[PDB]
Formats: C-alpha cells, sequence, structure tokens
C-alpha cells in the first residue's frame, strides 16, 4: 500500500471449536545480510574438520528462510494442556502464513559509531518452494524457529543445503541450486505476502496411553483350548502337554506380538557411578551408508526403561532437550531435560533390552538345547507399535525422502511425516549497490550499502482433533502445574524477563484399551 | 506507482513446452553518471594512438545501455543442457523488457 | 484370408509425444516340433543330478511361448538413451499383440 | 487378391498434350537375398584399400532399393527428340510409383542341378523413405537403374551407405542404420504397393542454347556516351580517352560478366600425341575435406572448349559415359563418350581456360604494370551463367544436401535440385529360415530357404513443358538421325538383341536471345 499504512495486524489466538482448534501466532523477526549476498560452496575442508563420518560438501545461501516446525510456535502451554488432557488425538488440516509490516534499514558508520535509518525504497524478496525442487531442511530439528514466547523477537536462520560429497570433494552427481532462479515476490515497506497450504492426510498422533498391555489382553477367568510343552524329562523323552490358563499367561497363545527393536547401550542418571570406559562413541547403536557411521538417533520407538527404572536412558534412543541458557558444548545433566517414552512399554520392547530369545540348534539326547539374544529385530507379520510421543517444544512434521520404498514413514523424532509438506518459506533482502566508480567496469559489483530488514510473520494452522469416548470408571492421568509455592511460574518469565520451558511435555495421558 | 510499493517481481525461470522454451532472467544493475552528463568527442589522439589501422573518430555519450546479447544471460547450464542434448535447431521468437524497482 | 495375401505388416518403429512413448517392434520367428508332439515327465533323475539342492520334478510341453520381457525388445539404444537423459521415470500402459504371416 | 490373379497391367507410354508430357514405364525386375539377410560393416580395410584419399567406414544391408534417376528410364529416344526439339525448358511435376505381380521363387540345390519352385506364402517387404531419415545414394550416378529398353530385366541393385570415418575405423559421432526398424509393408503373391509423389518446385531445365553471346550485346551501330583510358605515353604521362564503339567492342562498359570458374587441365583425344609425364592425378583439379582429397567432378558448369577446339576435353570437368559393351578398367577413348558443354560458352568461361587477369601492382614510372592470371574465381555481383546441360542417360535429380547454407543448389552433374526429391523405395526379401532344431538354441538363426523375387515396376511422371515463343526467321539446328545407310539402326537392337545408345543426347538444340 503506502509507507505510512500498517499492511496487517498483530493476530495471536487460540479458537477452540467442538471438534476443530485453530491457533493463530504472531513474532517479530529480523533478517540480516548473509554471506554478503554470496553464494560460497561449503565442506569439512572450509570448517577445518577431517573425520569421515563428519565429511560433507555443500553450499551456504544469501537466502535466509522461515521455520514454525516446533508445536510451541503454535500452542501456549495452557493451549497444549488443554489438547492432552482432553483429546485422544490430533492432526494439522491446513495452513495460512503472512508476512507484513516489512522495515528495511540501512547501517552506516562514521568511525565507531553506526546510525540507522529507513531505506523506504529497497525490498525483500519471498518465494515458496511449493513445487519442493530445493533440499528441504525443515526435516531435521534446527534452531532458528519461532519462539514460544510471543513477544520474543528472533533472528532468520541462514538457508544451506548439502548434496553428495566425497571427503571434502564433489561428485558429478551432485547438484549446485540458485534461489534467485526462482520465481519471487519483491516486497518494499508497503507490499506483504500470504499464502495458504493444506496438509495432505495423515494419520492422527497418538495422544493417549494403552491402559493394557499386550501380553495381558485375555480372560483372567478362563482357560484356553489350546495346550502348550509342560514337561519333557521324567526327573526319556516324556512330552507332557498342558493347558495354558490364567496362572501360567506367559505361555498362553497371542495374536499379535511387540514391534521391532534396535537394541540401545543403557546409561545410568545417577551421580556416583563409575563408568568402565569412555563408550559415548564407542558403545553407540549405529547404521552405515557409504562407508559412513551415523548414530542410531534417536532410532526406532522403543520404550526408554523397564517399570521402576526411571534412572536409566538409552545411550541415543530419547529426545534431549536443553534447559533455558543451557551452554552448547559439554554440559552436565542436570542442565539438559531428557525425555522419556515409558507409556508405550505396553506394545513397543525395551530400548535397553534384548527384543527376546530364539532357538539356534536342534536339542538331542547329546546337544542341550541352545537359544541366543536377538539384540535387534525387523518387521514380521502381527506386530502392533506406537510410534514416539509429540512434546511441545518438539518437532511437528518432517519431508518424506522421494524414494522408492518406505514402510511406516512416521518422522523417528516424532510426528506427521508428509510427502508434501509445509513449503520451505525463503526470504533476503535484495542487495543495494553502493556508489559504483564513473567508468564502467565488467566485474560483479562487491560493494553494497549495510542492510538489514524486520517485520512481523504470522501463521495460522487449523488442527482437527479425536474426542475421547472412554468408559473408564476411575480418574484418568491429567497434566497439572504444581500448586506447591516457588520463586516463579512455571512456563512464565523471571525477574529478567527471560522465558523458560522447565521441562518437555508429552501428549499421552489419557488411556484407551489395547 | 509510490515509494513504498515495489513496482515488479523476481521473475527468473526456464519453461519447457513442447516445441517452446520459454526462458526468463532477472538481474540487479547499478548505473552510474557517465562522462559527468556531458558528451565528449574521442579519437585515437584522444587515447594516444599512432598506428592508422587503430586509428578512430567518435563520441562518448552520458548513457547507459542494457546487453542480453549472450546465451548465458537467458539458458542455464542445465537448461543449456537440455537445448543441445534434445534438439536439432533453435531460434528465437519474441521477447519481453521489464525495468523496475528504481531506486536513485 | 488366402494363401497368396499377406496377413499383416512389418510395424517397428518408437513414437514420442509429449508424455508417452509407443514402442513398436517386429521380428521373424522360427518353430519347430518339440519334444515330438508328446508330453514328458522330467525330474534331476532324467537329467542325471543327485544333489538335493538341484532336485525338481515337473513337465516338459511341445509347446512353444512368445517372450518379450526384456527392455531391448522394444527401446532401441537410442530410444533407451532419449528415454533414461530426459524423464525422471516411465512405466508401461497397455499392450498390443499380433502374430501373422504364418508358413508352415 | 489371389494366387490367381494379376495385381496390375503393363504400363509403357507417353502422352503429349499441349503444356504438359506424361512418361508411363514398366520394367520386370528380379531381387535376390543380399549379405544372406545379414548387416555387415563395411571399409577400406575390408576391401584391402589403404591411401587416405580412398579410406571409408559404412555398411551394407541385405536390403534392394529401386532407382529411377535417368532420363532414359522414362523418356523413349523418339520422346526425347520431341522434347529437345520443340521446347525452351521442361521440369518433373508428380510422380506416380507402383509394384505388382510379384513372385517369390524358391531354389534347392541337390548335387550340380538347381530346382526352381514357386513359394506362395512368402513375403516381400518394401517401404519409402518419405521422412528422409536413411542417407540418399540416389544422387549419385550410380548403375542399376531402370533400363532405357522396356525389354530388358534388371536386377535390383544392393543398398549401402557410408557415415563418418577416421582411416578404416569410425567415430563416435558414426551412425548404424537398421531398416527393419521402419514400417514397411509385407506382400504376398497376391499383393501390389504403390505410392504417389509431388515434385517440389525446381526452375525449368535450359533446353536451349544462346543466339547471342554476353560480349556481344551491344548495338553494333551506335558508339556508347563512355570513355576509356586509350593512351597514356607520347611515344610524359599523356592519357587519353576514346569512345568506345562498334570498331572496338572488348573496351566497351558491360552491365553483366560471365560466371564463376574453377579451371581444368587440357587434353587432347587426338591419338599419337606424346604426354610429358602421367597426369591424370598429379596434374588434376580438386578440393580437399578434412584432409582427403576429392577430384573435382564435373566441377562448375563452364564451356568444354573454345570455338574449333573440339578435340580438347577437361580433364574431369565433363560427363563420360560408355558405350554398350564398353570394360570397367582402362578402356580406349573410343569406348567411352565424352559430353560436351560448348553451348554454354556464350556466359560460361571456357574450363580450360583462366577467367580473367587482374591487376597485381601499382604502376609507376619506375614499375611496369602487371597483371596476373585468374585460375579461379568465386561469384560476383553481376554474373550471370548457364547450368550443366541433362542427357538422355544422364540423371534427372538429386538431394540437396541438409546444411546451413548452400549458393544455387543445381547438382553439378546436372539435373533438378531438390531439398525433398523422390524418396527411396527399399525393397528386400523377407528370410524365411529352414528347418530349426528339435532342441532350443538361443542363437540367431543362420539357415534359410535360398530365395528370390521377382516382378514388375511402374513408374509415372509428369512433366511440365516451356513452349518456345521465337521470332527467328531462319531455321534453328534440329537433333535428327542420319539417312544414310548403316548395319544397324541407331537406338535399336543389334542381330544378338542387344540394345545400345550410339551417342549422349543434350538438350540444347532451340536458340533464344541473351
Amino acid at each position: 500500500d503506502g509507507v505510512g499504512s500498517s499492511s496487517g495486524n498483530w493476530h495471536c489466538d487460540s479458537q477452540w471449536l467442538g471438534d476443530r482448534v485453530i491457533t493463530t501466532s504472531t513474532r517479530t523477526w529480523a533478517l540480516p545480510t548473509y554471506n554478503n549476498h554470496l553464494y560460497k560452496q561449503i565442506s569439512n575442508s572450509t570448517s577445518g574438520g577431517s573425520s569421515n563420518d563428519n565429511a560433507y560438501f555443500g553450499y551456504s545461501t544469501p537466502w535466509g528462510y522461515f521455520d514454525f516446525n516446533r508445536f510451541h510456535c503454535h500452542f501456549s502451554p495452557r493451549d497444549w494442556q488443554r489438547l492432552i488432557n482432553n483429546n485422544w488425538g490430533f492432526r494439522p488440516k491446513r495452513l495460512n502464513f503472512k508476512l507484513f509490516n516489512i522495515q528495511v534499514k540501512e547501517v552506516t558508520d562514521n568511525n565507531g559509531v553506526k546510525t540507522i535509518a529507513n531505506n523506504l525504497t529497497s525490498t525483500v524478496q519471498v518465494f515458496t518452494d511449493s513445487d519442493y525442487q530445493l533440499p528441504y531442511v525443515l526435516g531435521s530439528a534446527h534452531e532458528g524457529c519461532l519462539p514460544p514466547f510471543p513477544a520474543d523477537v528472533f533472528m532468520i536462520p541462514q538457508y544451506g543445503y548439502l548434496t553428495l560429497n566425497d571427503g571434502s570433494q564433489a561428485v558429478g552427481r551432485s547438484s549446485f541450486y540458485c534461489l534467485e532462479y526462482f520465481p519471487s515476490q519483491m516486497l518494499r515497506t508497503g507490499n506483504n505476502f500470504q499464502f495458504s497450504y493444506e496438509f495432505e492426510n495423515v494419520p492422527f498422533h497418538s495422544s493417549y496411553a494403552h491402559s493394557q498391555s499386550l501380553d495381558r489382553l485375555m480372560n483372567p477367568l478362563i482357560d484356553q483350548y489350546l495346550y502348550y510343552l509342560s514337561k519333557t524329562i521324567n526327573g526319556q523323552q516324556t512330552l507332557k502337554f498342558s493347558v495354558a490358563g490364567p496362572s501360567n499367561m506367559a505361555v498362553q497363545g497371542r495374536n499379535y506380538i511387540p514391534g521391532p527393536s534396535y537394541r540401545q547401550q543403557r546409561v545410568s542418571t545417577t551421580v556416583t557411578q563409575a563408568a568402565a570406559s569412555e563408550f559415548a562413541w564407542p558403545g553407540a547403536s549405529s547404521w552405515a551408508l557409504n562407508g559412513r557411521n551415523s548414530l542410531m538417533n534417536p532410532g526406532p520407538a522403543m520404550a526408554s526403561h523397564k517399570e521402576g527404572e526411571d534412572r536409566f536412558f538409552p545411550l541415543s534412543g530419547s529426545l534431549i532437550f536443553g534447559k533455558q541458557g543451557t551452554g552448547r558444548d559439554n554440559v552436565d545433566a542436570d542442565k539438559v531435560m531428557i525425555t522419556n517414552e515409558e507409556e508405550i512399554k505396553t506394545t513397543n520392547p525395551v530400548a535397553t533390552e534384548s527384543y527376546g530369545q530364539v532357538a539356534t540348534n536342534h536339542q538331542s539326547a547329546q546337544a542341550q538345547a541352545q537359544t541366543g539374544w536377538v539384540q535387534n529385530q525387523g518387521i514380521l507379520p502381527g506386530m502392533v507399535w506406537q510410534d514416539r510421543d509429540v512434546y511441545l517444544q518438539g518437532p511437528i512434521w518432517a519431508k518424506i525422502p522421494h524414494t522408492d520404498g518406505n514402510f511406516h514413514p512416521s518422522p523417528l523424532m516424532g510426528g506427521f511425516g508428509m510427502k508434501h509438506p509445509p513449503p520451505q518459506i525463503l526470504i533476503k533482502n535484495t542487495p543495494v549497490p553502493a556508489d559504483p566508480p564513473t567508468a564502467f567496469n565488467k566485474d560483479k559489483l562487491n560493494s553494497f550499502i549495510t542492510q538489514y530488514s524486520t517485520g512481523q510473520v504470522s501463521v495460522e494452522i487449523e488442527w482437527e482433533l479425536q474426542k475421547e469416548n472412554s468408559k473408564r470408571w476411575n480418574p484418568e492421568i491429567q497434566y497439572t502445574s504444581n500448586y506447591y509455592k516457588s520463586n516463579n511460574v512455571e512456563f512464565a518469565v523471571n525477574t529478567e524477563g527471560v522465558y523458560s520451558e522447565p521441562r518437555p511435555i508429552g501428549t499421552r495421558y489419557l488411556t484407551r484399551n489395547l
């Protein structure tokens, strides 16, 4: 429109209908100039790294991008509490995104002092990768998302991507992408940008915990009409059979079995434990691709620990969040928040235990029957399992890789897997050259006016709800704040205005039968 | 239009139809003041040259000009590869040119 | 039709449309008499083999069969090169089969 | 149709309308099996040749082809005489082609004796290269065309083609063509084949000889209003000028000049001439392509000899036809018929003479004026020329090479140049395998029944005529037979039934002004 007219209003609210909840969040963003308007080839050689498992090749772009792939970007703690305490499931339906109130500033430095002024004629470029023609980086748990607290002003992360690499070198199959080779809208201070997106059909997330275990689905009062091998010896091959009943539930015939497993090493959170060695990488569970070892993290959805063993967690089978103010490198256990998936112990195997035992020979009068531990078990017919729970500060969705085949493409870090997820939204400040020389020079200009941009961003997502119809008589487990006095209110600001999330919040508090 | 409204968008893409390919390219340009707004007579004497095969007379203008008479101004390397590997011939048909987002 | 009239023509060509390619191939075949018009029980004993991993039982028929389950039966090397250099994917859609010019 | 019904009639006649003549010719052909149904790579190594100018790479196909690219295939000598004596020009308009009365035979040899019988169920395959996707070999003066005498039965020539070569080896750019990769009609004894072709617009062939010379177009009674430099010296630079008039026609100003030239070495047909050396290749005029020397033959259309010098002919600037029964290698001059282009001496330069003289220096008081002979002269503005004449036994058309540029694409051997000439008509006997083994073998069959095919071929061509409207008073030169007694009639059969063409017949007997 014009310089003196706002191009949008501040929309931040949650609307709770019967089977739907609509979340709207608005944030103020700041966008600097990245790479000084240049594309730069990057690799482990340019970052000084030399281990082959950490080798890479790719490019850093002068473009930024908008990321809102975390639940706390849309749900307040109270809204999250309502969702998890009142619904058996939820899933995103549609998306509305807006950019408005664009403000481009120029920075001039004379001597140790910088002056900031408006550049009303400068432009900012925005486009969406609706055709998914660029590498998708929103499927990784990267920082730079919209802040959970609406009052926080955030910096737009720089967009970068990786391609095929051989050590620090590239190959002929490696691809280079120029983001200026895409049509993009150019916005001055009076312009705004908006688009709508429809989520593809995805299953409802399981925001419930099973009230029954897979091995306890039988009637505890009635025998089965099936027999099991009880005895074998007299005290001669004396085969004896008995009815499987309530007194021996472990040997009863069952129609379904627990889901797959990929065993994790076990770590205790108890201080004054002596470790026998440094094992964080040597003892790690891991998968190899083209000679590169990657850590299995978080791996298949498995129960974090057995009943009563909350002190143990899988070495890399659980999401680890950092508390507010936590450092980047080598922080203590009390500075991080270790999530656990104990709710899925009713259907999924324990992460730090073998799946089971399998016969490994033919027993005879000369050879005793032998069994072997199954540390990793693939998918078998009749298996049932629960996917990893999602969290308030955890990811929402991920892009299913474009491959010939996949099985249960639920993101392993939690969330909804989609072939066509919300498109990447890329933003960049248009370069503004400084005064050029009065004589023609064919070289590309390298002198630009120092600029940055700021504005507001709004994203609205409609969520579909799956209401609970339980006939359970006794009250359910519910997420609740603790009344006991404390120096600060949980999920609030401190005396210095710092917002903090004191604990990870799952979704599985209500119960339903298996 | 106005100071605070963009006068055009960034269009840079290639569209491949059956018998036609449409190339669009957008660039950012900078234009200084040439000759301090003056027209100047130029010659090999003003550039100090004295061989007769290199002798000339003419004028330098304060005007600039836009030139896109090179194939890489319109075709990306991948588009060029497609064109050369899949076609026995090609020729230009029509042109569209735009100047926008003027900043003085 | 008749003895002196051909029952079909030689069709062997590839037609490249926008999103579709139609491949046609014609070959000359010869069919002898198999097993002297008999069905015969066959096994690893009749072929003299005695390893259990290679043991088998079955039948050999006096019938022949037409097989075109290889890509080079339909795509020339140039057509294959075009397909692989210009397309992200392909799949068969429909089939037409003909036998003609029978000569016994 | 059926075995016992003819699929076509014998059509061989010429119909003379006002401005059009329609020629129809029917011939009986025989088609054997070529290369034993195989494609074979051929090169100068496979033929034992080692000179680099003669090096080649290509393929021989089992297909034959029909060729009617000679005028005597359509015009009888009397029709040719009428055409050349009554018309100033002619050009082909449209084409009709027919194959019918197909007869396929099988040959069986027991012991030194062969038995031939009909194979009523066998097929012959015919198709036309209407899209010009195969190498065009009809543009060369090859043998194998339809015989001039309708009663002669001819053998179908085998189709072969050449591609890019480096010595006897091929390169990556070389192309291999499979003629079975084309849709073709399969014909039994009851079937027939036919198609129609329309000639693209071509200029009328010049079937006239100019009655004026390019240097004698002025009025012989009136002076020009232009002056020429007559004198220079006194006997001091004394420049003298004179009017160019009838007394000095050589110095008169002229608007047009003779056409281009590429000088030929001169050879005398007179016996008992002593040659100074072997010069047939060392003295030859020639052009080089990629390091290979090719003879300039017949080269640009130039006058064969000056007036009264019929004994001389250019070394390779004239078409040479062989008399009936003439051998293939090293025959005497009396066994060949040397064509001449003396009719174009009025506009074209003499083949064995320089185009002219050009100044080569600046004359002065110290240096005498110098001139140099122009042995080769390219196209200049104002040039006019006549193309090479066509002959009864000479070629009719040729395919203009598909190139970015060309100038006056009239075939240098004579005829009409076309981007889309009459398409190649390719024919092959369908292989008929012998008895295969009773056990499956994956190798391609190499045992086939010995077969050949025979039938009739008809081609009808409509020619457009350009009538003469001359006001010449005295009678014209006309082609005529000689009444004087001879043992045989010219253009007739001998006592052994051998048809012969005793002389080449041009088309340029009538006259018109320049």
